[PDB]
DNA sequence: GCATCCGTGAGTCGAGGGTAATAAGCAGGGATTCGCCCGGGTGTCAACTCTTTTTTT
């Protein structure tokens, strides 16, 4: 929400197609891989 | 009733890989074919106006 242009119906579907990706909010080390080494 | 002459046949799977020779001449007129170019229909872009889903107030 404090981003310009924050879209409040959009927000709701990223975070759905972020949950079926398999992946949620946090639940992991904050920035692990921040390198280039996780790089494929 | 017999003697003489003309068609069909020849197993079946595999290898091995392409070929080769003669050789007139020129004048008339048309049909054919290759280069350039204008061009009109097909694409690829600057650039002017309604709607609305919120995101801001």
């Amino acid at each position: 929400l404090r981003t310009p242009n924050f879209g409040r119906k959009s927000l709701n579907e990223i975070k759905e197609v972020l949950a079926g990706m398999g992946l949620h909010l946090g639940m992991d080390v904050p920035n692990w891989p921040p390198e280039n080494i996780e790089d494929l």
